[PDB]
């Protein structure tokens, strides 16, 4: 056992009526929206592969220069009630937006910088107007924020000298106070959402990043603080030196997610995940071309996959530059929404059920005990395997959609087939059951 100031605060997972909501949630949105859009992947006549918000790197633009596209911000398209009706339509219960990306442009007027949306031709509090429209849809909202910023020359990626540690102090600074402004101006936000937390410099500060969590928490009454952020004394990052979680929930599945047999550990903690619908393009990027495209089922699959695994998914939009969203982000949204309306019971407020993975699909677990079957590889033997944990029985199956009973056959000790449903369903589709423990 470690010595630490810096580690971890939390026991196991919060329980206050704050954390229940952020969980109960289970699906979000992700916006990705800077001035990265402008150029939307393109530099001088070359387009890059790379993630069309990294394009300063990929490029290597320097900063002054970047910063100048600033001067073709005009989201003219822009209708926060629009995006938030778009959210809503998606089944979306909240939205993750960047407030400010590595780029260092900050989407509301902070007074700590001038690189903001205040000096762009559209003027606009376009972070104000988002979190107002969401909250009137019912929304939460989440605010990304970037602690890498390439805009300040405070900034350092590592601590090579007392002059680095200086301005590195300062830099910290203005981060606070960005943090704090965020907080104090938009007093509805439910977390923070920290990226570009990697380098050297941050790792041999924990003791900044606990402060950072504590700080926000006295502001913000119940807010929520991701992993990411976090480092202890060590320099250890997420879980600390002696494995415990910093945090409220684990952060680190992006594109990627727990395995269903083998990472079972993830049941024990809160966590959120993300993911893009390219393959790796969070920023608006003009050629989709260039790499895969999820489907929908694809993305719904990876959504019932978080949830059935006690987390929650957050699923990415890259809006164009004129503040209109591409037309493939508008197809998804909805495609999404019709299946979430339909069997969305299985999704929010749900968990993970613990029950040993079939092939067919996830479980999840409802609020009431209901576990529900979704079903997204349909046996050929017509017959759903269900293999109970010790001392429960499924005394009924239902369909979801239809309410008709559903054929269930004891197989072995612990052991079930379910039938699948007499049509078939066409789409994943959701059995509930009923089960029963011992007494
Ligand atoms: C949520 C995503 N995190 C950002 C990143 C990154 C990154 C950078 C270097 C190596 C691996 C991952 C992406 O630009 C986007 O904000």
């Amino acid at each position: 056992e470690i010595p630490l100031k810096y580690g971890a605060t939390n026991e196991g997972k919060r329980q206050d009526p704050a954390m229940q909501k952020f969980r109960d949630n289970r699906l979000g949105a992700f916006i990705h929206w800077g001035l990265y859009a402008i150029p939307g992947g393109e530099w001088n006549g070359k387009v890059y592969g790379g993630a069309a918000e990294w394009l300063k790197s990929w490029a290597k633009v320097p900063a002054d220069e970047w910063l100048k596209l600033m001067d073709q911000w005009n989201p003219t398209k822009f209708d926060a009630k629009k995006w938030a009706k778009m959210a809503k339509e998606m089944g979306t219960k909240y939205v993750k937006i960047t407030t400010k990306h590595h780029e260092g442009f900050c989407l509301w007027p902070s007074k700590y910088t001038k690189y903001t949306v205040a000096n762009t031709p559209y003027k606009r509090d376009i972070l104000g107007e988002l979190v107002k429209a969401y909250n009137d849809e019912g929304i939460d909202v989440h605010f990304y924020f970037s602690v890498m910023d390439w805009s300040n020359p405070d900034y350092r990626y590592d601590i090579k000298s007392k002059e680095d540690s200086i301005a590195f102090s300062r830099f910290l600074e203005f981060t606070d106070n960005q943090l704090k402004e965020l907080a104090t101006r938009y007093p509805t936000v439910k977390d923070f959402w920290f990226d570009g937390t990697w380098d050297a410099s941050v790792k041999k500060n924990g003791w900044w990043t606990a402060h950072a969590e504590q700080m926000l928490k006295e502001l913000v009454p119940g807010v929520a603080i991701n992993s990411r952020l976090r480092a202890d004394d060590k320099g250890k990052r997420h879980f600390d030196s002696n494995g415990r979680l910093m945090g409220d929930y684990e952060s680190g599945y992006e594109r990627r997610l727990p395995d269903p047999v083998k990472d079972l550990k993830v049941t024990q903690w809160d966590w959120e995940a993300c993911m893009t619908i390219p393959e790796n393009q969070w920023g608006y990027h003009k050629d989709w071309s260039l790499s895969y495209v999820k489907t929908p089922i694809e993305v719904i699959d990876r959504i019932v996959h978080a949830v059935s695994m006690g987390g929650n998914m957050v699923v990415n939009f890259g809006p164009q530059a004129d503040g209109d969203f591409r037309p493939e982000e508008k197809a998804m949204a909805t495609a999404i929404g019709k299946w979430m309306n339909r069997y969305g019971k299985a999704v929010y407020a749900c968990d993970y059920a613990g029950f040993e993975k079939q092939d067919w699909g996830y479980y999840t677990r409802g609020k009431n005990d209901e576990v529900y079957m979704v079903v997204f590889n349909q046996p050929y033997s017509e017959r759903l395997i269900v293999k109970t944990p010790k001392g429960i029985t499924v005394e009924k199956a239902t369909l979801l959609t239809t309410g008709e009973d559903i054929t269930v056959v004891e197989t072995t000790r612990n052991e079930y087939n379910v039938s699948v449903p007499k049509k078939n369903p066409g789409e994943p589709y959701v059995i509930q059951l009923k089960v029963r423990a011992a007494k």
